């Protein structure tokens, strides 16, 4: 079936928790097979060790540049950026997980996990899973930001990985 992944997320230092998603693969296969690989590492690369550098209470947290550490940079498993695979799932509310962007076709590694509905990103941001468990350590991530997105404490995946 669909991959669980996880990602193992301390606040300055101290662990939080584990945050546990599920992959849409059956919707979005190459979109879910990148983040997996991103999550294991098995490319030589990906989330182990980088930040959520952008929090926004009472809407996301985004993470995933493993290169530039602020949203300027990521690479995907195939190449630095790779095409919108379809708009099929939508940003229904809290625990949704998406692809962060710089316009059409520009997903790379970068991710983010709403906190609420988010309907305006519906046609613009491709969805590909959801948290399973964990929502309470995506709380305190969020309570972390602020209005601007830049962060309180720092927020490191200190873990990663595939559970089935």
């Amino acid at each position: 079936g669909n991959p669980l992944v996880y990602l193992d997320v301390d606040a300055n230092g101290k662990p939080l928790g584990r945050v546990v998603l599920e992959l849409k693969a059956d919707v979005v296969p190459k979109t879910a097979e990148n983040f997996r690989a991103l999550c294991t590492g098995e490319k030589g690369f990906g989330y182990k060790g980088s930040t959520f550098h952008r929090v926004i209470p009472s809407f996301m947290c985004q993470a995933g540049d493993f290169t530039n550490h602020n949203g300027t940079g990521g690479k995907s498993i195939y190449g630095s950026r790779f095409p919108d695979e379809n708009f099929t799932l939508k940003h229904v509310g809290p625990g949704v997980l998406s692809m962060a962007n710089a316009g059409p076709n520009t997903n790379g590694s970068q991710f983010f996990i709403c906190t609420i509905k988010t309907d305006w990103l519906d046609g613009k941001h491709v969805v590909f899973g959801h948290v399973i468990e964990g929502m309470d350590v995506v709380k305190k991530i969020e309570s972390f930001g602020s209005k601007s997105g830049r962060t309180s404490k720092k927020i490191v995946i200190t873990d990663c990985g595939q559970l089935s």
